[PDB]
């Protein structure tokens, strides 16, 4: 048994990094290790309450509580850094973060996980290079991602000066963001009779690669005309969101305090929720006929990692509807074959044949027995692919190598 310190130096954002950090903590504790979850409070975020953590998470102001921060990070055997300060923090924040890295006990094994994809996101970081150089173990979502192919080669140039050193780049291991899929099912799974087959619920946030435009399109072309309802949760307001109205796309927007105002009846525009509490969404999703996760990252960013919203759909008992090309570009953890090559119960949304996609949805909607068989397959498939029991063990073995 060891002491683990999970550190989110960017702060607790409430999305995938936070989710990963919490699932990571759960796995370590479940496996007999001691864990402290620490996050920089210097920068605040909108979804800090999306996940349950307040009863154990340890906030620290890097710019003003360096001593506190240092004592925390040096009180472990393994330090896991899941995020670094954002480009908008004050000098004291980033300066003290860099000082932390330099003063971490040399004997402590520092593990760095790069949870983001595009360079756009990656460059919005401060001190990532210094973090990578101190790391004893580095993880990324793809061998061909921007982190591996752009930043790493930039920090470790394949062409040195003259009086410097060649310094080979450190090894970067692939990883999948795990979730205790069994735990979610044991808490939210509903009997098929409790599910409203006419509800189509998309979950994510306002970033175009999450595929929200495709959901609006699918609602307009097939779901709305068929008398079905569409709900989209997690779309925060921002310049990207403003583009929706500018394009003339109809929708009704709500906050949690007005969720009871959502019109879930036929012939309505997409109903949008600005932000969601994870547990509340899982409850709503478990009673929804079909869940949608239409992320469409470029192939370079895809290896084996599905996202948490992908896993949540299968885990809570709805029928998962995923972006076809993503399934084609991802490989099954078990045998390394495309996710689409399996009879998984997952409906692979095809933008080039949405008619076929909706036909399958109507088929499952009309036969509760079939519906049940299909989601049991999806649950098992996703469990085999990315449950914490498998993935965190794989990562633990790599970390302790
Ligand atoms: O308003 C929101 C938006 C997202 N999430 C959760 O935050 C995580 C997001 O991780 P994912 O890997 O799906 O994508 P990311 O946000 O990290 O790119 C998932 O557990 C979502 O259910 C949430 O609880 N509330
Ligand atoms: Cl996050």
């Amino acid at each position: 048994s060891m002491r683990i310190c999970i550190f989110m130096a960017r702060g607790l954002e409430g999305c995938g990094v936070t989710k990963f950090s919490l699932e990571q903590r759960d796995w370590f504790i479940k496996n007999g290790h001691e864990v402290t979850l620490v996050y920089a409070k210097d920068k605040s975020f909108t979804r800090t309450s999306s996940h349950d953590h307040k009863s154990f998470s340890i906030p620290v102001i890097l710019a003003k509580e360096y001593d506190k921060a240092l004592k925390l990070v040096n009180d472990c055997d393994i330090l896991i850094i899941n995020s670094v300060p954002a480009t908008s923090v004050q000098e004291a924040t980033i300066n003290n973060y860099k000082k932390l890295l330099d003063n971490i006990k040399p004997s402590i094994r520092v593990v760095v996980y790069q949870h983001d994809h595009s360079v756009l996101s990656l460059r919005r970081n401060l001190g990532l290079e210094e973090t990578v150089r101190r790391a004893d173990v580095i993880f990324s979502h793809s061998d061909n991602g921007d982190f591996n192919k752009v930043l790493m080669k930039e920090w470790y140039p394949e062409t040195v000066s003259l009086f410097d050193d060649i310094e080979e780049a450190p090894t970067v291991y692939n990883f999948q963001p795990p979730m205790d899929i069994v735990k979610v099912r044991s808490t939210y799974w509903k009997d098929v009779s409790e599910i409203n087959m006419n509800i189509n619920r998309w979950i994510g946030r306002t970033t175009t690669w999450k595929g929200f435009y495709q959901m609006f399109d699918f609602h307009e072309k097939f779901l709305k005309p068929a008398g079905k309802s569409t709900v989209m949760e997690g779309l925060e307001r921002s310049p990207a969101f403003i583009a929706i109205k500018e394009k003339g796309i109809p929708y009704e927007y709500y906050g949690n305090r007005e969720i009871d105002k959502m019109n879930l009846a036929p012939n309505q525009p997409a109903q949008i929720l600005d932000c969601y509490i994870n547990s509340e969404m899982l409850e709503r999703m478990s009673k929804s006929g079909f869940g949608y996760q239409l992320s469409k990252l470029n192939q370079k960013y895809l290896q084996r990692s599905l996202e948490y919203t992908h896993l949540e759909l299968g885990a809570c008992g709805t029928i998962p509807v995923f972006w076809k090309s993503t399934g084609e570009n991802l490989k099954f953890r078990v045998d390394n074959t495309p996710l689409t090559s399996h009879d998984s119960g997952i409906i692979w949304f095809d933008e080039n044949d949405m008619e076929s996609t909706f036909e399958r949805i109507k088929e499952l909607s009309s036969d509760r027995a079939l519906y049940d068989r299909e989601r049991e397959k999806a649950y098992e498939f996703l469990y085999q692919h990315q449950d914490s029991s498998f993935c965190f063990k794989e990562q633990f073995d790599i970390i302790t190598k």
